[PDB]
């Protein structure tokens, strides 16, 4: 739906309107977006102001790019992200990631909320993403579907190495270098489209396929980032333990997700700020 | 594709054209639709007569709403239902369920044919639906995809409690209260899009994911029903045992499905009639 | 997107423009398409020249039908095939198969490249397709989706018998009747949409579902072939072993796929030429 010149046009317009030249793109998950308050020399653009940039549908909170410095790194932050369940085609969801590349961004940090499928996980845990299962991708919902532009990347990119080995180590280390009672989790994120929450039978399916966490975002952005050669790091805030048996009378709800998001707020701003120092130049 | 005012407009037109005020919506599976003959004060509307109502594609049998009384309950019955495989988007397939809600319907009974994946199941068995696996949903084929209307329900409804506990018990009981040689089955229904029948490798996949029965309907209607707060009960007529090995020279066919449907006809009209008395007011 | 008269119009135009009356359709996988050089009385049509025929997107190699004789059989060969990942809807991908039927073709041979999921498989192996797993099909990406035309086939065709028993035997035999050090493999092909290569977690999923090989084609053509009653035989050239662990520093690439394709070239031209003699009349 976008031409190469649409991305270039959007990129140049952003370059013309900020002296900020970002290196790291950060995509904040639902209610982990207070992290814009830690930026310095913060310059804000509402999505509506940016050519070709999809406008958000959520009336409560309209999204924005915030350019700034986080702990030494020249950052662009996406507050309010796009999801399949809102009805965006994946070429709109992942439109920002290609703009970031053309701004000169070389690293993407992606964060999300997720339900715990791994029994060991607890509400409030952070799981680093070692790998993903792209269920939409298997069926044709891949953001690379359509003509490939060699200026962005190959027709057939690999994803076996999607989540940077170096950054995962340098994040386990960084987590030791704090006084955290609870250990830092690591695992496979499965993307489902949503927006409804899984049945018990569905949760059992996702456990058997070997997923540790389930969410409704991230994987499309990761594929497009890797397609054009960005280094990728990400993690999940476990907001809830997915109901895996028919005895329980507890039900997943977005209130849970927000609540866990407010509790983990300070911890996450800290973790992501310190991590900037571990990203090369 | 529909606005809130399209559903309201359709609802009011139906209210203006019948004195019937239904409480229970019943969606009859392929050849379980003789059950309209058990209604009293039956008033029939062809889909074509009803504003905004998708017309059926099947030339042989065009669908209709029948309003009437079944065993004390004010019912609306859907004879002829929509399937993904016919090329309807899921917002058309599940358009009726939202109209039912606005008519004042508070309960949905959904019935379907299905192939047996559980080896214990036999042709002619009835399986109550305890749970579903929404394979289309994982990939983006969820009827809630798009802008959410708070007047219908939440952005992120749970489905872990989709199939009413009370009604499943009150249906096992009701089945005892008859002279049935064969025991009443209970299990997970997996929706696939069809319209072609599964390979042996596919059948093995669906067994490993933990499905008991496989069909091509129902799950989208259930999600939209739950989204706007209807109580949901359903079951499958097992029409065939899915070929699970390469030795067999038997092939699934729609003739099997119809045939099993004619045999189970009297049993199903009876079962669903008696069940009306167990639905609250 | 096509009417019955579009296929008939394309068929008749091909009949009007060649005296060749083909019996066997062959769809050549990526770089197994030198096999057009073994035809005799070869008559070539570029896709662009053929009414209603999708034009290829690949600038390097534009596709063509080659009518000719291979080892006694009146053949039509498709060099350059369509894939979901290029953005074709499945009714375009499988448009040729319906034209073949109306030309009088009664047999389809389909070949593809694939990644090895079965640990026993080695780069350069040939796997006969006993069965498939249609992951896109489960979610709604089935080329039969939409109104069914009884002139092509049934609304609800079976696929449990998709890959001809007789031809698989007559191909194992044919392989003995050569001096091949390496044994001929047999297994389940899983179709995924691509075009990106699987993660380790994804590879593990496809192993657990019981797939031996993974590719991005073939299954839609097979379904439409069976729908209109063609006999179907096919195999995969194993071009690579899918990365199934996080230790490895090897990554799948399309260069691997091409390379394996050049090595297996002579072996495959031979195998498919000899197989013609085993196809009835
Ligand atoms: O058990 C589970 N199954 C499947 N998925 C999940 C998720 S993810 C998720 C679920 C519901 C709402 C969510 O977020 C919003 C929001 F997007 C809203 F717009 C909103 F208004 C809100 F209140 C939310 F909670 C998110 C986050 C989305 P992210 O962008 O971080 O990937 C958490 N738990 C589960
Ligand atoms: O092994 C199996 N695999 C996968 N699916 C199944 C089903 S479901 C199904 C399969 C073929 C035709 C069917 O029904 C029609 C019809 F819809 C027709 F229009 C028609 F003309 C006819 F003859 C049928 F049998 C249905 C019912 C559909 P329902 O609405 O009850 O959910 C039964 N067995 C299997
Ligand atoms: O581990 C794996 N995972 C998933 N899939 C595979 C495949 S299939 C495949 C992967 C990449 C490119 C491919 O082929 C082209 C091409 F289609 C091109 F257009 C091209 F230019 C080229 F260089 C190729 F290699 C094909 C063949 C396609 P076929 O039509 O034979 O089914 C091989 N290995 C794996
Ligand atoms: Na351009
Ligand atoms: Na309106
Ligand atoms: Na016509």
């Amino acid at each position: 739906g976008y031409t190469y010149e649409d991305y270039k046009n959007t990129a140049e317009w952003l370059l013309s309107h900020t002296k900020h030249r970002p290196q790291v793109a950060i995509i904040c998950g639902s209610g982990l977006g207070g992290l814009t308050d830690k930026l310095t020399q913060a310059q804000i653009f509402d999505y509506g102001e940016i050519p070709n940039f999809p406008r958000s549908t959520v009336p409560g909170h309209a999204g924005r790019l915030v350019f700034g410095f986080l702990n030494g790194r020249a950052c662009v932050m996406m507050q309010g992200r796009f999801h399949m369940y809102e009805g965006y085609p994946l070429w709109k969801v992942t439109f920002p990631v290609r703009v970031f590349h053309l701004l000169g961004v070389d690293t993407l940090v992606v964060t999300n909320a997720a339900g715990g499928l791994n029994p060991k996980f607890e509400v409030g845990d952070i799981m680093l993403i070692r790998d993903h299962i792209n269920l939409p991708g298997f069926s044709g919902q891949n953001p690379l579907r359509g003509p490939n532009d060699e200026r962005f990347g190959d027709r057939f990119p690999a994803m076996s190495d999607a989540y940077d080995r170096t950054m995962r180590q340098r994040a386990l280390s960084t987590w030791k270098q704090m006084g955290e009672q609870r250990e830092l989790q690591e695992g496979t994120y499965v993307m489902v489209a949503g927006p409804s929450f899984e049945t018990v039978a569905e949760c059992r399916v996702l456990q058997k396929l070997g997923a540790d966490a389930v969410g409704m975002s991230t994987v499309p952005e990761v594929i497009v980032a890797r397609h054009c050669g960005l280094r990728v790091f990400g993690f999940s805030l476990i907001t809830n333990k997915v109901i895996m048996d028919y005895e329980s009378l507890e039900k997943a709800n977005h209130e849970e997700v927000l609540a866990a998001g407010k509790q983990a707020a300070q911890k996450l701003e800290q973790f992501v700020s310190i991590l900037m120092a571990s990203i090369p130049l």
